């Protein structure tokens, strides 16, 4: 599990999205596991604008933050998931780390602030949603 807490935003994993999420729905797309939904009180998570390719991620599954490098926002095919069939993904990072199912929603974070969310795992790869491209997170 895990958001990103951005104003007055929530940034899930769509498929571990609330009917409190859909309820008070922003923004989301399947292609790249995201959802974002309405809060009352503000964040304390800030979202980096950036092309970095070095931070560290939280790995539920491990209670361990782990410093890793991933790929830039990319279109990669994904193999099945307890939670997703094997498909095709949009905005996905990928890095070599530790992610189970229960991992999805970890932060990963650059010297910018927040870069994405665990959305995948499997094969000693853990992927990460993008956010950095959702400029709108930042006004309104
Ligand atoms: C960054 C971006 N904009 N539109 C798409 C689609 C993407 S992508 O990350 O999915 N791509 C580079 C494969
Ligand atoms: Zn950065």
């Amino acid at each position: 599990s895990g958001a990103i807490y951005v104003g007055n935003y929530r940034v899930v994993n769509r498929h571990l999205a609330t009917h409190n999420d859909w309820a008070n729905l922003v923004w989301e797309d399947s292609s790249r596991d995201l959802l974002v939904s309405s809060t009352t009180a503000q964040g304390c998570d800030t979202i980096a604008r950036c092309d970095c390719q070095t931070g560290v991620y939280y790995c539920s599954s491990r209670r361990k933050h782990y410093p890793v490098s991933f790929s830039k926002p990319s279109l990669i095919f994904v193999e099945a998931s307890e939670y997703y069939p094997a498909r095709y993904q949009s905005h996905l990072m990928l890095a070599v780390g530790h992610s189970e199912p229960g991992d999805c929603g970890g932060i990963l974070r650059c010297q910018h602030g927040v870069v994405g969310i665990v959305s995948t795992g499997g094969n000693g790869l853990v992927g990460f949603a993008d956010v950095r491209d959702l400029l709108w997170l930042d006004e309104e």
